[PDB]
């Protein structure tokens, strides 16, 4: 039983779901195993919506860091005196600060919109609520919290009028994800500023993870990553971003993280994973699509692509985190040790260990 | 039963009280409702003093942010090698860094001194202690912690000597708040550097919340605020101050704070308040003088002044916090959504909705 | 039963020990009393090794701040692409980023290597694990966590050849501290950069606490101290390091810390200690070598040196903390209070109190 493994059939809680989309919310990282207690302030949210759809405007008491896996979106954040629309593409990411009102459109005509966002609540540690402004068959708008009298006074209106317009106590929609006119979307999209190479380091607009050269890349996979060093949005959240692709039958050589807690999310494919932790203990698990395997800090682990494989990883506590490899040539730790220490470390000869390490000649991704 | 409402009668605990005033300590915010587990690191104190009294020198294991609600005071801070007296007036605010020995004088003849301070204990979370230097009838000087021999050694004297002067085991005051000589207050009161417009941004001297123009003001009320943006002393604790007048039968329009948890204390007047959380849930509560009400971030709330009303707000987690309103002209989100989305959100012609919003022609403070 | 006092003969727990030394791990600070809750994220590690010994390579999911109390060590950090050896002398401090893999060497022929290190665990709060690369009769190597297929696929070899070289399932050493050839230590000592007066403020190499002038130093004692202000490394951990010495029969004049929580580890000699908390409460404790006494912030406390003494102190919550002294000429707070308040503070004439406080002519360390 692998505590660092969250399947998908039956921890994701569906927050809303209709014929137009669904929003699921991963279970608390510490409700699973107290071993994950330093993640108690984090959640995973998965949003899927149909082509030509919107998410009705709303805010939450939590930062968000969202990542576009596939499809195309329009993320519009509304403020007290401004509005900002951003044209997200696959591999784009952006930060929705806490308390900001916003809506999500899927401007595509056939493709789906699969987004995953990392919630960081503000009031209750690892719990947060969703304030929908709109009054839908599926949710009351938070304006209906206020008394008639307050409402009449606040809006300068008889109740029958504010009710008949904003609330409606059928005239209202079915769900918080509704469908859009082509004509509508045609308007909504023509003022969305979009991700560019110039945004790698902007505290506002979205930056693309895969825009840059992958840190690691060879015939067996590619390792894209963005870190608080290069991105102010990720400096404040102090988290690192990385999305990495593995050719079926390759794998990511064993490695550990100096100081980062990593939340990987399986985007596509199948994969086997092996985590070790303390006389050592094997933490293996067989991950499929939409699964989540968390990898504590400084724990060595390996990723075996049992199919063509792409996943997203969130790196908690990522200021100056370093990746260390035990196999392969470049970034190998077990090959920087002084020889005499190598001798002393294992049962073998300085030259005998110098021989076994030099064997496997590739680095980062190697083939099964 | 509003877990965000702290009835002054049964939420305060007197700490030292007598003929010359009293000190009371608000209860832990988390012990009330676990919904407030992010304020567990904070406490509220009310210090009230009769005219021409002093608070005997002492210190705490908590950073203090004191706000003077009413009266005049001479705050003095004794360091290891320096002393710094300050002249506080109503509205003045200053920060007593933890473990700083300090005494409070009330130089007024007829007027009291009503202060309120936010406490951030350093040793236990939410719990702090007071180390009174004085040997009193209500408290032992903490020097009376040391054995006779260490004390003899430390001061270079006999014990009968050092007890007869500093401890006294009838010669010693009844409380930690004792009356003063005019001649004393004459002398104490002539070196206390006083607040001014050149102090809004000092690490050291206190700053006035109201020496600057409010951020909102109309005939029905005023909204004074200082943030970590303009203050170093606030930047550090990462808190905003705000002090707002609402005429009777006016109200603060329905709004929510993006990421700031607000601890508001009713200074003067009566008010009704309304909070919404999640199908929505009304959280009304009828505030009176000295009451406390807490408003989690991104929670919409409204404050209805049922008699001339002024209150004080401490905004916890206020780096880059935005106020959003839901009613009135200026700073209304609901009125910044793309219209076509307004069509989709409420059961009301985007035209029929543009009409309702525009109706209330005022902003921030409107009239019941 | 002083909760702030952790007796060494029964508050340590041994993690590894053999004929080549032993590693102890202090018990959890709050496990003892909830009163120390604010340290819960910290631990004390003690290490000591025979002459001519190496601590086999490992890493831990925790930052370490080690201090060389006594001996000469060669500290070698091994990165993915770099390697960094440091020649540590007594008084040298240096910081091991979590998940850094590193090995310790004791190059002396007769002397030891007594090192203590403060531990800040990443994943679980207050709990960490040592991941040892090395296949030893004591512990498995974490590469034995993985499974044969993955191990085979990783190194590009069969299993027998990888188990005969790195693991060995007789041929392997006995414990995680093994002895060295002189030839070995000789080669291995070739590039260990050593501390210097030009390291007092380097973010990398180790800095000596005593290489500067102390803050306090008369004929009865010395107070070496370094704050986050002067060291980038102590800044990131927000800590102060202070090595102080007290002659037999002198003491540290009673005093309290403004906002730092102090973890003092008794290094050499005996000492009587006394603490005061809250009606006051005496917390006296008779420390011996290797004991640990923790001092809540703004708790006044005196240290009596019953034999020739020296202790290391950790200053948690260090940024801008202030030592306030209750007796003595210099840094005495009680001698700063206005005279008229002094008159009002204690039962004694302003001149009768001015008199007692001028007696002790000396400052900080007096004689008993």
């Amino acid at each position: 039983n692998n505590p660092f493994y969250l399947r998908s059939s039956n921890s994701f809680q569906t927050l809303f779901e209709n014929q137009n989309g669904r929003i699921r919310l991963l279970q608390r990282f510490n409700k699973r195993s107290p071993q994950l207690e330093n993640l108690r302030d984090y959640r995973i949210v998965q949003f899927q919506s149909k082509p030509n759809t919107i998410l009705l405007p709303h805010h939450a008491d939590a930062d968000f860091l969202l990542f576009v896996l596939s499809g195309r979106a329009i993320l519009t954040l509304v403020n007290n005196d401004d509005r900002d629309s951003y044209n997200l593409h696959p591999g784009d990411a952006q930060r929705i600060p806490a308390g900001t009102t916003y809506y999500l459109v899927n401007p595509h005509d056939h493709q789906n919109l699969k987004i995953i966002k990392l919630a960081i609540p503000v009031n209750k540690p690892g719990r947060y609520d969703d304030f929908f402004l709109s009054s839908t068959q599926a949710q009351q708008s938070y304006l209906q919290g206020f008394s008639h009298n307050i409402l009449e006074t606040s809006f300068h209106s008889e109740f029958e009028e504010i009710n008949r317009v904003l609330l409606g106590e059928q005239r209202q929609q079915e769900g918080v994800i509704v469908e859009l006119s082509k004509e509508q979307i045609r308007q909504l999209s023509r003022r969305a500023k979009s991700s560019s190479r110039k945004t790698i380091s902007s505290e506002d607009e979205p930056f693309n993870l895969r825009s840059r050269n992958p840190i690691y890349s060879n015939n067996f996979g590619k390792f894209f990553e963005i870190t608080p060093e290069k991105n102010p949005q990720l400096r404040d959240l102090d988290i690192f971003l990385s999305s990495v692709d593995i050719n079926e039958g390759a794998l990511l050589l064993p490695h550990f993280n100096s100081k980062a807690i990593v939340i990987l999310v399986i985007n596509e494919g199948d994969a086997n994973i092996e985590l070790v932790g303390i006389e050592v203990q094997r933490y293996r698990a067989e991950l499929s699509e939409d699964d989540v395997f968390v990898i504590p800090a400084a724990y060595p682990f390996v990723v075996n692509a049992t199919s063509n494989l792409n996943f997203l990883a969130f790196g908690i506590n990522a200021e100056n985190n370093q990746r260390n490899f035990l196999a392969g040539e470049k970034d190998n730790v077990v090959r920087q040790i002084e020889r005499q220490v190598q001798e002393l470390a294992f049962p073998g000869s300085a030259q005998d260990v110098e021989r076994l390490l030099k064997k496997q000649r590739e680095s980062y991704f190697v083939d099964a």
